[PDB]
């Protein structure tokens, strides 16, 4: 039967990257599929082959930010780190990424919502949730994290908390203290709750 | 000189309530000012007096949901409750409101964001944050909550986590367990961390 080629195709990627650049330089609503397409060096047909509209770009943009976030975190790990060290890095990267790409995060909230698909964001996070889940199980087996907790739920809770804290600081502009104090606050809060005796 | 005459319900409230109703009917882009205005029993001029556009309605709608949320929680309290009892009620009400008004919550995320004003939401939550902060201070004094934590930060953290969990369940559709298990999960997570 049919076996999908390894095909690492370019056109789709060319347009998505182009769209990300145009939307950044002038905003989502002032962008033209025309400008995007001409910046990617293709015809309008190439755009519509992959996206029904400008809004349809949101889910794909959110997925790329998510895999970028996970890659960054993994990029700073070797695999044998203790749980708290992994957490430190996850917290640091999340604040760094939120600071630098807040425009994209706000864009995802607006789009996914406008199209009644905020649940797609959960699907998108699956690989990140799954990855943290295994790390928590590994931390439980090594007595770094209290036994009994629901690891699937906890992975998601940890990620929500950290991102909400980062968003409050860089997007909600709650900066009553140095950013390092906020990151330490999240860490201590999580430590007191998941840490073993 | 001037001292604002005391507040009363007028056109503003009429239009906002109408807008909320019209938007529940079809959902924004389908709702026209003519739609809303005719529903509130006024002319189009009354709409533009208070809102420059349909998007301008979002912040006001969000404040009303926040006020409704705080009112609900307070409605179930007498004032002498222990911290864990207040929390339990806060968790229950948040899930209840998210279940019932998820379309309003989604509408707020889409609008405030489209306008580059997600910070307005933090301003909007100020009365809720302050109220919780005061409750946490009282709980610290009564040795119900560990001493030393930052009350302002913890009040916001508590509210974030609870609302994210409720949103994951009703909006994200993460329902791998009965909703009561999720609510209990948040409570235990918070109790192990702030617990005495």
């Amino acid at each position: 039967p049919f076996t999908m080629p390894k095909q690492t195709s370019g056109k789709y990627e060319k347009i998505l990257q182009a769209a990300i650049e145009v939307i950044s330089e002038k905003g989502l609503d002032k962008a033209s599929i025309s400008d995007i397409v001409k910046k990617a060096g293709t015809a309008q047909g190439t755009f519509y082959l992959y996206f029904s509209s400008k809004n349809a770009l949101i889910p794909a943009i959110a997925e790329n930010l998510l895999t970028h976030t996970l890659d960054q975190i993994k990029g700073r790990l070797h695999g044998d780190e203790d749980f708290w060290t992994v957490l430190d890095i996850l917290i640091d990267e999340t604040f760094l990424i939120t600071e630098r790409h807040k425009d994209i995060i706000v864009l995802c909230y607006s789009g996914l919502a406008i199209d009644h698909s905020m649940e797609k964001w959960e699907t998108i996070y699956q690989p990140y949730y799954s990855w943290l889940e295994k790390i928590i199980n590994k931390a439980i087996a090594n007595h770094e994290v209290t036994e009994g907790i629901n690891s699937k739920w906890t992975a998601r809770t940890i990620i929500n908390l950290v991102e909400n804290t980062a968003e409050r600081f860089y997007i909600g502009f709650e900066q009553d203290e140095n950013v390092e104090v906020y990151k330490k606050e999240i860490f201590t809060f999580l430590k007191r709750s998941l840490g073993t005796a």
